[PDB]
């Protein structure tokens, strides 16, 4: 995909996990990827409607808060 | 934090972004980081009550749809 697996695996360990299965980290990472895409889409919409090609912090914030 | 900015930036682009401000990508990456942890904490709980120290796919799947 796009998002590395190792960082997500570590995030699970930071959430309290003693051990994390390879597939568990991959799955979460995959889900985070589609979630990112979902939010990104709204972000791109906010930019296009502003007559902008560049997506800024303001677009992302609004996208996450939807 | 943990998750890299570059991959996130690329996801925004694959969502339709022609240009993405470094900050925009960074903030989305940090939010995804915060979200994964929240999901992960729930995953550790299912695992713990199952008597397991290793977080599995079944745990992540349930934490995601909460």
């Amino acid at each position: 995909g796009e998002l590395p697996i190792a960082p997500v695996d570590r995030l699970i360990r930071k959430a309290g996990a003693e051990r994390v299965s390879e597939q568990a980290a991959k799955v979460l990472a995959e889900y985070l990827e589609e979630y990112a895409i979902e939010i990104a889409k709204k972000a791109v919409e906010f930019a296009r409607h502003a007559g902008r090609k560049t997506v800024k912090v303001e677009d992302i914030k609004l996208a996450i808060k939807s």
